[PDB]
C-alpha cells in the first residue's frame, strides 16, 4: 500500500478492547451515528452491550445502519431523524431518546459538515451552514440532554469528536476549524461547570482516518492513516466507567501528525545519515 | 482603590506610547468602536494620526464618540451603523468604509455580547445571540474586508479581542467562551492562509478591565488590580502598527497574570504564612 | 469521607480493563516501579502478561515489590538498582534490561522527586536535585533505550508521567513544573523525530491521586486512584493505542479545566442567588 | 531573497518607544554581548537605561559595552558570568547591584544550541544545553528575585525561548526541553511572585536574520525572516512600564510560522486557482 516502512511497528488492532459486557445496561446517544466514525463508535458500543440511539438527517441511512448493527450484536439500535441545526427538533429528539431507550449514560457528538475551500471563496451562507451544524448543533444537543439529566438527577459521560486543526487553526478548513474550536471550549466549560451534576466531558482530536493521502502519510510519524476501529476503542474507553475520573481531557488521535507538523525543525527528517556525517 | 497592596509595583501608564503620527496616512476600522475598549482603541489610533471608521448598531452613540474623538485629535472619525450579525449590512458597511475613508490598513474586531448564566438556564435564542454576534459577525467582517483587499491588491493588519477563557473554557460564560474560541481559530487560520495576500492576524486575550466579582478577581490577579482601557489600547495600537509587521498569528494574554494564577494547581498556597512555611520545612 | 456529593456519579473501577493477555510476550521497563504509581502500572502490566523490569535507587523496596507482583501474577519482575541522575548507571541498567529480559516494548518514565516550597526559599542544590532526577534522568533513560532500539530496528511505546502543572506552571512546585514541562517537550519532540524508528511517545498529566480543599476544586468530587491511572497507562502502552503518538492526556477529574476557567468560582452561587440575579 | 508578499510586511528598525522611556532604569541582560542580546541592550541603552551585560567572554562583552555606550552616552557595564555556575551567578548579581543598582528589567537570553539527530546526542551534550538554558536562567532569576524581595523592589523579567519550546521539535530536542522548562518557570513565578512586584513574560521567536533559511521563508506567512531590531521593539515594550499589566504572557514573534506549520491543511497553499476552479 502507501504506508511507510515504520508502520510495521504500529500495526492497528481492530477488535474491541474492553470486556464483552462493559456497556451492559447502558444507553448511548450518537449524533451522526449512521455513517463513518459515528457508525464505528455505535458498532463497538452495541457490541459491548449498550442500547444505542443514533440521530442525523437521513432516516433511510440511520435505519439501515441500525438494522445492520443490531443484527450483528443482538442489542437494540434505535434511529431518530434529527437535524441538529434545529433546536426544536433536538428537544423532541431528546424526549424521544428518553422514551424509547431511557436517559443516556453516554453522549457522543459527532455530526459535522465540512468542505475544503480557500477562505476568500466562502460565502456567508456557507460559513453559517458549518457553524450552525457543528457548533450550534453540538450546543443544542448537549444543553438539551444536560437539562434533562439535571431534572432526572442522573449523570453521563459526553464525548465530542473535533480535529487537530480546531486547536491550531488551519487555512482552507477555516469554518470547520472555528466551529470545532468552539466545541472544544464548550466541553471544557461544561466539564468545569457540571461536575456537581455528574456529567463529564472529553474531546478526541483526530488526524486522518482511512475511509492525496500519500502526502498525508509523509507527515504522520506512525507511517499510516488511522482506523475507525482504533478510534472506537479510544472513544468507548473514554465513555466507559473505567474513565470515570477523566474529565476535561483533550486527546490527539493522529499518529503523531500534529507534533510533526508543529515542530519547527521536524522537516530535517529529510537529512540523510550521510549528510549528518558530513556535519 | 480596592486594589491589592502589590499594585504599587504595577501602576498603569495611560498615555499613548507610540510616536506622534505613527498612524499618519493609515485608515482603521473598529467594530464596537463607539464604546468601551473599542472607543479607547479608536481614541489612541486617532491621536496617533489614523483616519478611523467605527461601526456598531447605535448610530447616536457612534456619532457622539466620533465627534468627541475627532474634536480632540483633529483627525476624522466616521460612523457607520452596522449590525455585524447581518452579512448584507456588513457588505454595505465595508463598501461605505472604502468610499468615505479608503481601504483599511487596520481592522479591529471588537463587537461582542455576553451575559453570565448557569449553562442549564441558557435558551437556544441566548446561545444564538452570542455566537451570531461574536463568531459569525467577526467572520463576516473579516471575510468581506479580506475579499476587498485581495481585489485591491492591498494588505492590512487585523486584530481580534477575545478573552483568556476562550482557550481555557469557563463555566457560566460558556457561549462567549465557545464563540471567542472560534474567533481565535479563525484568526490563526487566516494568518496561515492569507500571508500571500499581505494580511496578518493577531489576538489579544484580556482579563478583567476597568459588584462583588471584581473584588474577588483582584485577589486572583498577580498584578493586584484590574487592567485599564488605555493600556489595552497601547498593546492594540502596537500590534496594529508597522513596528509589529512580523507579528502574525500571535495570541497575547493581557490579564495581569490572572490566567497563570488561576491555572496553576498549587497557586492557592499564596495564603500560607511565613510561620506555616517554617513548620512545613 | 472527604469526597464531595457528586462523586457518587463518578465511582472508580479498580479492575484491569484490558484483555488478560494484552501484554503477553511483551517486556516493560518502569522507572520508579517499586512504589506508588510506578508499582501500580507495573502490577497491571504484569497481570496482563508482561515481563517487567523495575528500576530505582532502593534495591530492597524494588525486590519486595518484584516478589509481591510476580508471586500474584506468575510473570517475572526483575529489579535493577539505578539512580537515573547518573548516565553511566542508566547505561549499565539498560544493558542489564536487555540481557535479563530483552529489548523493552514498553518504557515508562515515572521516577521523580518533589517538594513544596516558596521559590525564594529554593537553593541551587534543591533546584538541581529535582531537575536532574526528573528532566535529566528521563532524558538519559529515553536516549539510552532509544539508541538501543534504533540499532536493533525494534519499536516501542514510551509513556511519561508528568502533571497538569507542567503545562500551566505553578508557584510553590516551580522546579517540578519546569522539569516536567521539559519532559513534555522532550516527548513531543521524539514522537515526531523517532516515529520513523518505530517509537511513539505519550504523556499523562495527573491531578491528585490517593486534601478537602483540593477535592472542592475537582469536578468529579474525589481524588483519583492508582488503578484508574494504571488502566489509562496500560491502554496507552498497548497495541490498541498503536496510532496514539505525541498525545498529552489530562487524568485529573476535571481539576485543570476547573482551575483555569475565569468564572468557574461562580459554582458557589446558589439557585436562589441566580434567581435573584435574573 | 524574500517571498513575494514580503513587500506587505516590511520591517521598521527604529526604536518605537519614547526617547526617555527607560530613563533612570537599570537592565540586566544575559548574552547581552552578541546577537539578540546585543540588539535588546542597544535599544534599552538608546532609550535611557543603564545596562549590565553578562556572559562568558569578557572581551566580547567589553567590546559591545563600549560600542553601545559610545553611541548612546549611557553606561553599559560588563560582568563575566557562566550562568551554569550558581555561585558565579550569585556573585554577578551582587556586582550588578553594586555597580548599577537593583535591575528594573531582567532579560534571560543566554543559550546554547546545536542541531542534531537526537540519537547522536551524548549525555554530556544533553546536560550542557539543559545546564546553560534551564539551570542558568533559574539561577539568574532566583538570585535576582531573592535580592529584589530583600529590597522590597519589583521588576519586569523577560525570557527569550522559541516557538518549538511549546510544540516540541525533533533535531533541537534538548533546546526544546530546556526552553519549555524556562516557560514553565516563568509562568510559575508570574503566579507566585505578584506579591513581590515581579512580572514575567516570554517571547517565542521564529527565525531571525543572522540552506534551511530559504525553505523556512516558504513556511513563513510574512515571507521573510525576522529582524533583531523588531524583536528589540517587542522586548523593550514588554519590559517597559507601558506593559505593567502584562504578566505570564507568551508571545510568538515568528511571522506566522507556527500557525502555518501547525495547521493540517496549510500545505494546500500550493493548489492553483485553476485547480480550485475545477472543484
Amino acid at each position: 500500500s502507501k504506508d511507510a516502512p515504520q508502520s510495521k511497528f504500529f500495526q492497528p488492532v481492530l477488535k474491541p478492547m474492553l470486556p464483552p459486557d462493559a456497556f451492559q445496561g447502558k444507553v448511548a446517544f450518537i449524533t451522526g451515528g449512521g455513517t463513518g466514525l459515528g457508525k464505528a463508535m455505535t458498532t463497538f458500543l452495541s457490541t459491548l452491550g449498550a442500547q444505542c440511539v443514533i440521530a442525523s438527517r437521513n432516516i433511510d441511512v440511520l435505519k439501515a445502519t441500525a438494522e445492520e448493527i443490531s443484527s450483528k450484536t443482538g442489542n437494540k439500535v434505535h434511529a431518530i431523524r434529527c437535524d441538529v441545526r434545529d433546536p426544536d427538533m433536538v428537544h423532541n429528539t431528546v424526549l424521544e431518546l428518553i422514551k424509547v431507550a431511557g436517559h443516556p449514560d453516554v453522549v457522543i457528538n459527532n455530526a459535522a459538515g465540512n468542505f475544503i475551500s480557500p477562505s476568500e471563496r466562502l460565502t456567508p451562507n456557507g460559513w453559517k451552514t458549518i457553524t450552525d451544524i457543528v457548533l450550534n448543533g453540538t450546543a443544542y444537543v448537549t444543553l438539551e440532554i444536560g437539562k434533562q439529566l439535571i431534572k432526572a438527577q442522573k449523570g453521563a459521560a459526553f464525548l465530542a469528536i473535533t480535529t487537530i486543526y480546531a486547536e491550531s487553526g488551519s487555512g482552507f478548513v477555516m469554518p470547520s476549524s472555528s466551529a470545532k474550536s468552539g466545541v472544544e471550549a464548550m466541553n471544557k466549560s461544561l466539564a468545569a461547570e457540571w461536575g456537581r451534576y455528574g456529567m463529564r466531558f472529553n474531546i478526541i482530536q483526530p488526524g486522518p482516518i482511512k475511509t492525496f493521502e500519500k502526502e498525508m502519510i509523509d507527515r504522520i510519524p506512525c507511517g499510516r492513516l488511522g482506523t475507525m476501529e482504533e478510534l472506537a476503542n479510544l472513544a468507548t474507553f473514554l465513555c466507559s466507567d473505567y474513565a470515570s475520573w477523566i474529565n476535561g481531557a483533550v486527546i490527539r488521535f493522529d499518529g503523531g501528525e500534529e507534533v510533526f507538523l508543529s515542530g519547527e525543525f521536524n522537516s530535517l527528517k529529510k537529512v540523510t545519515k550521510e549528510e549528518w556525517d558530513i556535519i
